[PDB]
């Protein structure tokens, strides 16, 4: 199974700069990149060449945080702060997933939107419902894209119409794990406690045991809202900071861990994140829409902390990680300005790096056009943006700032075209 | 000329709420709204009905600040704050408008982009060049959209490739004024000193005299960047604040005046703005892109200050005022958070109000569906956004957050369809 793609390649091997290869070739064998060069090796001559001409080829987007079950509230109900917000629109929407048919329907729309926007790998929070989450697993597997799917664990202080017993929660979680742990190579389970204020100690310890037992990655929320933070230290008077409680249960780095937002994290929480090698998911659109605050990304990057990007949909108003890239840069420009121009804002390559190679690394060797990497890619047709007047770097930047899904001509995950 | 439109009408008579009229009629005579009602009067029973069915009809977008000559820099060169950005990217690009053909080509692309995005009235900054600006006037008159066009006055501390002397600057400005202060009814001239840092006392004085003589509106920039502000106090050592400099020369409210950004305005400047009935043009996208800062919109609205929106293109990355609306709201949410939640963020209706009825009032009776107003409108087809699941308010919000020009099916200016 060999495929050869030709076009203008743009990717980031490192965060400081773009690697640009005009009219170059990418040879894919069994879904993985075997060769990337400006000249087609003779050992591959005679093979069909999928020539994308003057179009741009870039790696796919890797969204490390999105709530699949909140798709319907996209662009709606953003007049309340995190906690109040959940109670008014989010919980009522997620509760609807008790019905598997509603789930099939909504997740169907979600998946088509993700692919349409060029998201090739995504870390998703589903709902506490087992059957609907199982349906999401199957639909994702059928779609061809990669993903970490997490049945949501929430048994504490939740609404009567959207709550669960920790005993059932754990049994359902483990049941899901056993069913999908070895099924697909790109759609896998991930331990997903919603967050401290929603999980009892019983639940968290049980989830911690599951993560260890099955060597599974973890995902959850961290220091997104001030009131949220006050609730955590209130329920847990023995903790000095938010992330400490997760760590107490073995859900803070023992295995690859994703922590969303991390806007108001204290110095200690930051050090722990660094120490335990936790990955921070920067969700700028969500931070703006919910009025959560503005994350100091340069400060975290200076400390060597792993930072990726997430759409955090519903809270975040868009599935396009390209739009998330723009907002991350814009958010960083304000941090730069407030710091007296000391904390350099993000360059286009740095944010693009987060979206591709860095985020992709959570899923495996994906996110860059280098030998051995899965071929997750997008073909960008920017013919409506006067491309003739700009170099390749400017064209990618303009696609990011001025373009949209209309410019995405093709999607590939592990060498397979996704429709 | 009589025309009758039917569809779901959404507009804002006031900023606090939307007026929604499902399947209602708008009768237009000679370009102005004759009536707006759920039922069509018997008087027109024989007239054809332009039925837009389930589509949405909203007034056009009124962009109160954009640099027409910067169209080519959209999406690129945003890695520098104001001053160095001007010296390195903007001035060099504007210098090319010495060539009238480059101007016709570039301005042609601009106009198509504005119309495509639903901007029906726009306040534009051209370049200091007389011939190219005259061409812009002519092209806008041909296009059919409304606009205030301003040859840019800049004679102080400007590069050799982009400067003029105040005498010639004033002569060309008056030449243009006499040539267009009657020609078109919706495309008119506006006094345009670029801003204090590049305008001599002689120029500003001469411009204030022209403004008074021909009773013309004024448009400029105000307290957008800290270094810019520092330059003004340094050049005008006796001024108490930036805005005072413009007022000294009669360029601060004697006639309708537009002042863009107003991010770092002092308490005294703000009071002068309210006192002199000056209009603040909020340009959120630009403020993020150049790391200028974040404008405190609620603080100004609480003082009863006039506030409208501008794309500020090039600095701002998009001609879509719908995107600008989203950004203004998001920017306000962060200000709300930093104010301990005391200064409420903008509601969708408030920002929409700025873009329509308020911004429109600067051009005349435009921006709302009420008797007497010019019929500037857009027909939104949101069929790709699962409209069947949302009410009209939600549909509009979803168009603002998730939609784009592809949902803009038709646009009208003064009752005439614009292609
Ligand atoms: N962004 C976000 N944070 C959360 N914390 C708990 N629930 C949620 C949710 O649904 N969205
Ligand atoms: N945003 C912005 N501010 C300015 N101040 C002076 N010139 C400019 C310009 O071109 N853009
Ligand atoms: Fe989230
Ligand atoms: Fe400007």
């Amino acid at each position: 199974n060999l495929k050869i793609f030709k076009g203008n390649l743009i990717f980031t091997k490192t965060s400081d700069k773009f690697t640009i290869m005009k009219d170059s070739y990418i040879v894919v064998i069994d879904g993985k990149i075997a060769s990337v060069s400006s000249n087609l090796p003779d050992k591959y001559k005679g093979n069909p060449i999928i020539d994308f001409r003057n179009n741009i080829i870039i790696p796919g987007m890797n969204d490390l945080h999105a709530h699949a079950s909140q798709y319907k509230n996209l662009g709606i109900g953003m007049d309340k702060e995190l906690l109040p917000w959940l109670n008014n629109y989010t919980f009522p929407e997620e509760a609807k997933f008790l019905n598997v048919d509603y789930a099939k329907k909504t997740y169907g729309r979600l998946i088509k939107d993700l692919i349409k926007n060029g998201t090739t790998r995504v870390a998703l929070f589903a709902t506490l419902h087992k059957d609907s989450t199982i349906e999401l697993f199957n639909m994702l597997i059928k779609s061809g894209i990669g993903a970490y799917v997490g049945k949501v664990n929430m048994d504490y202080n939740c609404p009567d119409y959207l709550t669960e017993n920790y005993i059932t929660s754990l049994n359902d979680t483990e049941e899901i794990i056993l069913k999908y742990k070895d099924k697909s190579n790109i759609v896998k389970p991930i331990i997903t406690p919603r967050f401290v204020p929603s999980c009892s100690n019983e639940l968290m310890d049980g989830l911690g045991k599951l993560s260890y037992k099955y060597r599974l990655p973890v995902q959850s929320h961290l220091s997104e809202n001030l009131d949220e933070i006050a609730v955590v230290k209130s329920l847990h008077k023995k903790s000095n900071f938010y992330g400490e409680v997760y760590d107490k249960f073995g859900l803070f780095g023992n295995t690859p861990t994703l922590m969303a937002h991390c806007i108001h994290s204290s110095k200690e929480e930051i050090n722990l994140i660094k120490r335990n090698n936790v990955t921070i998911v920067h969700c700028p659109t969500s931070n703006f829409n919910l009025g959560s605050g503005m994350m100091p990304v340069r400060k975290y990057l200076n400390l060597g902390i792993n930072v990726v990007l997430g759409s955090d949909i519903s809270a975040g108003h868009t599935c396009s990680l390209f739009k998330v890239i723009a907002y991350a840069i814009q958010n960083s420009k304000i941090k730069w300005q407030e710091s007296g121009k000391k904390d350099m804002f993000l360059s286009t390559s740095e944010a693009f790096y987060m979206a591709t190679k860095k985020g992709g690394s959570f899923f495996g060797k994906v996110g860059s056009f280098e030998e051995g990497y899965d071929f997750d890619a997008l073909v960008i047709n920017d013919s409506n943006l006067y491309p003739e007047d700009y170099d390749l770097t400017e064209r990618l930047e303009r696609f990011i700032y001025l373009g949209d899904d209309r410019n995405i001509m093709k999607r590939y995950v592990c060498g397979n075209e996704i429709f």
